[PDB]
């Protein structure tokens, strides 16, 4: 059995969420989760929107919840760090400035163009081109940045854009995905299974292919998260992901304390 957890979600501390931290905790307890990790956004110099994070307030609030719910659920304090290698030193100073339990590395913008609905990123660009550019940016991060635990949402690019079918297929991106997966395994990083798009069977297929090939290429650590920006969760999607993880041959999920793997 896998530990019942959620290792990716956002509350009002993140610039694009307004949820109560307490409501995440009570929803988690109601479902019977054993452990959760808040992963609020920090992205440096983000285009169009400030993803800043008030660390004193964030730690204070979660620390109070840790004490209050100590006997009901384990609560960790983490970070979703948007990565851009141009800002590597500043990003590292930020990560090193507070005792985060867990850090997700994510790609949200490339060359100051946000990867999102309605941006220049998808303008006059085929889906195949957008996917390749997105995955090349992910590979660049994995090859040149080390200060994180898990690599976030590899299917992020498939959430957005003007295409009739936004899905991402493993086979169409096989070479770059193998390189990313092997690099993650080689550096003992976790692969995140992100359930945002798990309502779509093509998302399930994509993550199944990621999982099986990650195992083939030496991967060991898997994290699991909803990426929910509200307390309400799609538990069916979480259950679908847990099934895929077990079927791929992983029998444990990775959890972290002070950025070290719990053993
Ligand atoms: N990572 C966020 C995507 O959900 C970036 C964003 C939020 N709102 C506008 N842009
Ligand atoms: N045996 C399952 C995992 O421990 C029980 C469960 C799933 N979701 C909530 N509770
Ligand atoms: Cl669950
Ligand atoms: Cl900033
Ligand atoms: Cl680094
Ligand atoms: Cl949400
Ligand atoms: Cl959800
Ligand atoms: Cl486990
Ligand atoms: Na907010
Ligand atoms: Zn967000
Ligand atoms: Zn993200
Ligand atoms: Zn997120
Ligand atoms: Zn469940």
């Amino acid at each position: 059995s896998l530990k019942k957890l959620d290792y990716h979600f956002h509350s009002h501390f993140s610039a694009d969420s307004e949820e109560l931290p307490r409501k995440h905790v009570t929803e988690a307890i109601a479902h019977g989760l054993e452990e959760i990790c808040f992963t609020e956004h920090r992205d440096f110099y983000f285009p169009g929107m400030d993803f800043s994070l008030n660390l004193p307030e964030y730690f204070q609030e979660i620390n109070q919840l840790q004490a209050e719910f100590k006997d009901k659920i384990k609560i960790k304090i983490g970070l979703e760090m948007g990565i851009d290698l141009r800002f590597k030193s500043e990003i590292n100073q930020f990560i090193d400035s507070a005792p985060f339990d867990f850090v997700i590395a994510s790609v949200h913008e490339i060359g100051d163009i946000e990867v999102y609905d309605g941006t220049e990123f998808y303008l006059q660009k085929t889906k195949e081109e957008a996917q390749r550019e997105y995955l090349l940016a992910c590979l660049d991060v994995v090859q040149n940045f080390e200060n994180y635990n898990s690599f976030g949402h590899l299917d992020y690019v498939a959430r957005y854009g003007p295409y009739t079918d936004k899905s991402i297929k493993f086979a169409e991106n096989r070479e770059i995905l193998f390189e990313i997966l092997r690099a993650l395994a080689s550096k003992e990083k976790a692969l995140e299974i992100n359930t945002r798009l798990f309502d779509d069977p093509k998302t399930e297929q994509f993550y199944s292919d990621l999982l099986i090939n990650f195992k083939r290429l030496g991967g060991k650590f898997i994290t699991l998260g909803t990426d929910s920006h509200i307390a309400k969760r799609d538990w069916l999607s979480i259950h679908k992901a847990r099934t895929l993880i077990k079927k791929a041959g992983f029998h444990e999920l990775a959890t972290f304390s002070g950025m070290k793997i719990d053993k």
